[PDB]
C-alpha cells in the first residue's frame, strides 16, 4: 500500500519576538508511512525575520558580583590568575599582575581520554549517547586527588563531576536449551471375502418312450481389499543467548551547582520564551533530549544464534483386487425306440478387477538465525577478538589481555543513569523558570509526538521500529519480509492428474 | 531429559458361511432333482502403530574474574575456560599482578551519618536528617516496590529497567511464553 504522508497541518502566525527577532509559524507531524511508499522526513518548524516592535529592555547583567569573563560567566571567589582555566587558554589568564601562584604543588596528570567527557545526550527515541552539552574542564578550588587506577598515576576530577570510580567490574553469562518433538502413526486394514454357489438338478423319465435331462451350475467369486496408512513428523528447536561486558569506570554528574559551556550558555540566552516548538525541536535534536546523570565507561559484547527444525512424512497405500467367475452346464438326451436326441449347452464366464493406490509425501523445514555485536577499544584489538570468537572455538589467552588494554585506551558507555535536560538549565537567569517549564513541555511533546505508538501496526506480531521516517516492522523468522503479507510457507501442491502430453 | 512412547495394535477377523441343499425325488418313470449350494466368506483387517520420541537438553555456564593487571588476569581466564591444563607460572604471574593491583573481596559496612564531623554548625540535626534520608532511600525504590515477575523469575532493578531473570527452562522477558510446547500430532489423511 502506497501510504502517503499527511504531514502539513499549518497553524496561525504568533507574535513576533523582539529580542530574538524571529517568528513562529508552527506545524506538526501526523503520518509517517509504514510501507515502501513516499518517505517524508519533513522537519517541524519554520522561522521568519520580523521587525521588532517592543524596546527589548530585558537583558542579562554581568552577575553584579565580580570580574566578568569574555563569554558571560563570573568568578565566584578564586577564579583569578591561579592556574584555573575556565574561559579560554589565556582568556582568564589575560593579565596577571601578581605572581603565577600554582594551585597545587603535587604532580597530577590531566585526565587523558578518560571520563573527562562525562556529558552525554542520549536520545530515548534515537541512538547512542551524544557528546558533552556542558563544560567539563572547569575546576573550583583545591585539587581533589584521584589516587586510583591500574598504574601509579594521579588524575584530576573536575568540579562539575561529583564522583568517579575505577572499579573494573566484569561479568558474562551463558545459556542453552533443546527442544524435541516426534510423532509416528501406523495403520493397516485388510478385507477378504469369498463366494461360491452350486446348482445341480437332473430329471429323467421312462414309462417306447425315454427321457433324460441334467442341469449343472457353478459360481466363483472373491474380493480382497487392502489398506495401509503411515504418518511421521519430527521437530527440533534450539535457542540461546549470551552476553558479556567489561566495565572500566563509573561516574555520577553533580545535579545542581553545575557550570556550563559557553556555547550552551549562548544558546540558552538566545532562546525564545513563547513556546516556540519549531526552534525547541531543533535544539532538542542538537543537544539531545535528556542528559546522563551517571554513566559507565567500558564496553559490552554478545552473540546469539537460533536453531529450528521441522519435518513431516505421510504415507498411504491402497490395494484392491476382485475376481468373479460363473459356470453353467446343460445336458439333455432323449431316446426313441430308434430315435435319439441330444443336447449340450455349456456356459463359462469369469471377471477380474484390480486397483492400486499409493501416497508418499515428505516435508522438512529448517530455520536458523544468528546475531552478534561488539564495541569499544581500538579497532585493531577489538575485531581481532571478533574474528576468533565467531565460530573460532579456540579462544586465546593473550587476545583478551590485548582487548582489555585496548578498551582501557578507549572505553564506551555500558550503563547510563538518565536525567532530564530542563533540570540542567542554570538558575537565576534571564527567564530561567519559564524556559524550564517551556523545555519540559517541549520534551514531553517530543516524546509523545512521534513514535511507534502513532505509526501503524504491522502484521503477524511484527515488532515495528522507526528509523528516520521509515516505519518498518521486523518480521519473524518463519515469515517473509516487508509488510509481513506473503507467508513464505505454502502448503506443497500435489496434482495426480494424468499427463496431457 | 528424554521420553519415548510406543503403541502397536493389530486386528484381524475372518468369518465364512457354508450351505448345501440337495433334494432328489423319484417317480415310477418320473425323476426330480434339486441342488442348492451357498458359500460366503468375510475377512476383516486393521492395524495401528504409535511411535513418538522426545528429548530435551539444558545447559548453562557462567564465570567471572577480576583484579590484577589486564595482561596477566585474562591470560588466566583463557586457559581456565575449557583449557584443562593449568600452568605453574601463570598463577605466580596472577599473584604478582594482583599484588600490583588488588580489588575488594570482603567489605564491612558502616552508615555515612556516623561519619559526619561532630561539633559542626548543625552536625546533630544534619546527622538525623541524613539518617532519615538514607532510610527513605533504602526503603523508597527497590524490587519490593516493583511488580512481581512470572514463574518465580528473580526480579532485578538496573537503572529503572525492572527486568526479571527467567529460569533456564523458560523463555525471556515477562516469562509469558513457555518455550516447551507439547509436540503436536495429526494422523489425519493428507488432503493432496
Ligand atoms: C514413500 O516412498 C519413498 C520412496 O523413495 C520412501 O523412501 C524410501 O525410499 C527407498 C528408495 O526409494 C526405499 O528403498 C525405502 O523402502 C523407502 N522407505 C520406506 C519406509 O519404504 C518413503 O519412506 C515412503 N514413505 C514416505 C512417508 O515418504
Ligand atoms: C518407533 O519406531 C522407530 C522407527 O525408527 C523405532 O526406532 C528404531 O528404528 C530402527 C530403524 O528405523 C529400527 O530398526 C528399530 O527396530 C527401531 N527400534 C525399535 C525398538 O524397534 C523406535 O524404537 C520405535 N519406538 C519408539 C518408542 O520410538
Ligand atoms: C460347491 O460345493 C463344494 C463342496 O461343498 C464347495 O467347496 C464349493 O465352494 C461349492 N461351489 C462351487 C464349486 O462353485
Ligand atoms: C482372491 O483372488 C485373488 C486373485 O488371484 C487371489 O490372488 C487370492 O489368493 C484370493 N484370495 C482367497 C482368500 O481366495
Amino acid at each position: 500500500s502506497h501510504i502517503d504522508c499527511r504531514m502539513s497541518p499549518w497553524s496561525e502566525w504568533s507574535q513576533c519576538d523582539p529580542c530574538l527577532r524571529q517568528m513562529f509559524r508552527s506545524r506538526s507531524i501526523e503520518v509517517f508511512g509504514q510501507f515502501n511508499g513516499k518517505r517524508c522526513t519533513d522537519a517541524v518548524g519554520d522561522r521568519r525575520q520580523c521587525v521588532p516592535t517592543e524596546p527589548c529592555e530585558d537583558a542579562e547583567d554581568d552577575c553584579g558580583n565580580d570580574f566578568q569573563c569574555s563569554t558571560g560567566r563570573c568568578i565566584k571567589m578564586r577564579l583569578r590568575c591561579n592556574g584555573d582555566n575556565d574561559c579560554g587558554d589565556f582568556s582568564d589568564e589575560d593579565d596577571c599582575e601578581s605572581e603565577p601562584r600554582p594551585p597545587c604543588r603535587d604532580r597530577v596528570v590531566e585526565e587523558s581520554e578518560l571520563a573527562r567527557t562525562a556529558g552525554y545526550g542520549i536520545n530515548i527515541l534515537g541512538m547512542d549517547p551524544l557528546s558533552t552539552p556542558f563544560d567539563n574542564e572547569f575546576y573550583n578550588g583545591l585539587c581533589n586527588r584521584d589516587r586510583d587506577g591500574n598504574t601509579l598515576t594521579y588524575y584530576r576530577r573536575p568540579w562539575n563531576v561529583a564522583s568517579l570510580i575505577y572499579e573494573t567490574k566484569g561479568e558474562k553469562n551463558f545459556r542453552t536449551e533443546h527442544y524435541e518433538e516426534q510423532i509416528e502413526a501406523f495403520k493397516s486394514i485388510i478385507q477378504e471375502k469369498t463366494s461360491n454357489f452350486n446348482a445341480a438338478i437332473s430329471l429323467k423319465f421312462t414309462p417306447s418312450l425315454h427321457g433324460k435331462g441334467s442341469f449343472r451350475f457353478s459360481y466363483s467369486k472373491n474380493e480382497t481389499y487392502q489398506l495401509f496408512l503411515s504418518y511421521s513428523s519430527k521437530k527440533e528447536k534450539m535457542f540461546l543467548h549470551v552476553k558479556g561486558e567489561i566495565h572500566l569506570g563509573r561516574f555520577v554528574m553533580r545535579n545542581r551547582d553545575v557550570v556550563l559551556t559557553t556555547t550552551f550558555v549562548d544558546d540558552i540566552k538566545a532562546l525564545p520564551t513563547t513556546y516556540e516548538k519549531g526552534e525547541y525541536f531543533a535544539f532538542l535534536e542538537t543537544y539531545g533530549t535528556h542528559y546522563s546523570s551517571s554513566g559507565s565507561l567500558g564496553g559490552l559484547y554478545e552473540l546469539i544464534y537460533v536453531l529450528d527444525k521441522a519435518s513431516m512424512k505421510r504415507k498411504g497405500v491402497e490395494l484392491k483386487d476382485i475376481k468373479r467367475c460363473l459356470g453353467y452346464h446343460l445336458d439333455v438326451s432323449l431316446a426313441f425306440s430308434e430315435i435319439s436326441v441330444g443336447a449340450e449347452f455349456n456356459k463359462d464366464d469369469c471377471v477380474k478387477r484390480g486397483e492400486g493406490r499409493a501416497v508418499n509425501i515428505t516435508s522438512e523445514n529448517l530455520i536458523d538465525d544468528v546475531v552478534s555485536l561488539i564495541r569499544g577499544g581500538t579497532r585493531k584489538y577489538a575485531f581481532e577478538l571478533k574474528e576468533k570468537l565467531l565460530r573460532g572455538t579456540v579462544i586465546d589467552v593473550t587476545d583478551f589481555v590485548n582487548w582489555a588494554s585496548s578498551i582501557n585506551d578507549a572505553p564506551v558507555l555500558i550503563s547510563q543513569k538518565l536525567s532530564p535536560i530542563y533540570n540542567l538549565v542554570p538558575v537565576k537567569m534571564k527567564n530561567a523558570h519559564l524556559k524550564k517549564q517551556n523545555l519540559e513541555r517541549a520534551i514531553e511533546d517530543y516524546i509523545n509526538e512521534f513514535s511507534v505508538r502513532k505509526c501503524h501496526t504491522c502484521q503477524n506480531g511484527g515488532t515495528v521500529i522507526l528509523m528516520d521516517g521509515k516505519c518498518l516492522c521486523a518480521c519473524p523468522f518463519k515469515f517473509e519480509g516487508i509488510a509481513c503479507e506473503i507467508s513464505k510457507q505454502k502448503i506443497s501442491e500435489g496434482l495426480p492428474a494424468l499427463e496431457f502430453p
